[PDB]
């Protein structure tokens, strides 16, 4: 029993974190095989924040302008290239702790673990979700750029996020490991702002299913809803639309608990209307939306506490 | 910016987890130097657990009755003994991934990271506090016994918890690595219950400081109070007493933010007496008590390992 924000064990990623220095800037890089990946803005100076021309900045750099430190060891850079907003530094040594890995670009609502690092050394690990507005609500200080987000499945690390910047509202923006930003953001210091965010409806439903599996039913009701009526209500609370894809994805949790998806939609509708009236769900007084259907199945018992 | 429930990086502990099997029971062990540590209840059948005599059950077992698997490799057990409620299996090979470590017993209110494991395979990491009632609000399924909790200081892993059981309310109980239980619990299938829990006041104050540092200031007010007056409010609301040591520990946060502890105690008193009035603090509608003062300082400073 229990239900926690649970991250993946971070050791496989810890073995890949290095420190990249260019001029006076130091940030983190990810060392896989003989390549170190890091945000391309490591090459910007004070004058390159608003309108950097990364091609012109990079052509002026030689391999030995990049200092890469893995633990106490200097790595020698023997090549460099830019791919979208990530810099790929070829180094003379393959990382002997390279795990089985892949690069995956995720969709809004997906979760992943973040290994926050500073000067190439990891500080902590926590769970994040890609918000509908393509930001993440992380915990990042200066020096954390190049920290990565990931999932682990059967000893294979799927890298899905690299940290690039903090927006004015205190939320965070970054790229996949191919250097393509999530959302409309760019690696420039011009005024940009996250769109209005919304609640991840399919995840809230997943977490309500988690609560039932762990033995709590107080929020259910005798009602159902059509999918369209549910969506008409939920968008009045700034909830994301629920699609037939989402209904299908919730099938397994519905079968395990015996609660039809649209019946749990009816429970959510009433929860938005009523609040919790001094009660909690899985220890929270708010509706939680950073557990996916897959997250719930991976953490919860396959046997409902009836 | 940002404030998240954050665990220590778990790599140093992952390299120590092994699978321990005795008869039909598989659970997790901690492999350090040439010893594997696991719950002594690994040797019990279901019937044994109704009333186990552990020394008696252990005599019947021989070294080859303990199957220990590190990843894909078997470890040969060459000795076995008990220390309190943990079994110590001496093996032929020292763990080459043994970190610098110590065994430490923590105090209620202190936090630690839990590496949840099944069949010797780490599955997840999360942050826990030792509750005042000596339980932890963990997330564990069957097969999780022997999963461990820890803190890291520089390069040194301080192991503080080994998982042994789940109580009927779904919270969890275990031992330190010397096998001493946290709380009034025993490793046998008998009637046991979590006692009434309380809220960890110094941690709530720490988290309020975290909120101020992150720009969440609506609950600040012009008032202050005294330790004696506040502790009357704390006891009324089932909060732990605040001591002068707690005030001293929060000293740095009071200096950094300009809210003295008794100044912040006045904010907390008002939150206890009136509620949150529809507002949230660091995205919570509840007052969070599983961040210590050091947790807040570490995460708002960027200390690494
Ligand atoms: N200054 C930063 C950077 Cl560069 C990245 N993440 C967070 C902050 Cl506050
Ligand atoms: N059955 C258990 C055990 Cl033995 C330990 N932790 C949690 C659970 Cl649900
Ligand atoms: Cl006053
Ligand atoms: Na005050």
């Amino acid at each position: 029993s229990g239900f926690r924000k649970m991250a993946f064990p971070s050791g496989k990623v810890e073995g890949c974190m290095v420190q990249v220095t260019c001029g006076t800037t130091t940030l983190n890089g990810l060392w896989l095989d003989d390549v170190v990946y890091c945000p391309r803005h490591v090459i910007c100076t004070s004058e390159d924040m608003l309108n950097p021309n990364y091609e012109d900045l990079l052509i002026r750099k030689s391999n030995h302008n990049f200092l890469v430190q893995a633990g106490n060891v200097q790595l020698r850079v023997i090549g460099h290239s830019m791919q979208n907003c990530v810099l790929k530094l070829k180094v003379d040594t393959a990382n002997p702790k390279t795990p089985k890995y892949k690069f995956v670009r995720i969709q809004p609502g997906q979760t992943f673990s973040v290994l926050a690092c500073y000067n190439g050394s990891p500080s902590g690990v926590y769970q994040c979700a890609m918000r509908p507005n393509f930001t993440i609500k992380g915990s990042f200080l200066n020096g954390s750029c190049g920290s990565v987000g990931f999932n682990i499945d059967y000893d294979c690390v799927s890298f899905c996020y690299m940290h690039h910047m903090e927006l004015p509202t205190g939320v965070h923006a970054g790229t996949d490991l191919e250097g393509n930003f999530y959302g409309p953001f760019v690696d420039r210091q011009t005024a940009q702002a996250a769109g209005t965010d919304t609640t991840i409806t399919v995840n809230v439903l997943a977490w309500l299913y988690a609560a039932v599996i762990n033995g709590d039913r107080w929020f259910l009701n005798r009602f159902t809803t059509t999918l369209n009526d549910f969506n008409l209500v939920a968008m009045k609370y700034n909830y994301e639309p629920l699609t037939q894809d989402h209904v299908d994805i919730l099938g397994p949790l519905s079968a395990q608990t015996g609660i039809a998806v649209l019946d749990m939609c009816a429970s959510l509708k009433e929860l938005l209307q009523n609040g919790m009236n001094g009660r909690t769900i899985l220890g929270s007084a708010l509706l939680e939306d950073e557990f996916t259907p897959f997250d719930v199945v991976r953490q919860c018992s396959g046997v409902t506490f009836q």
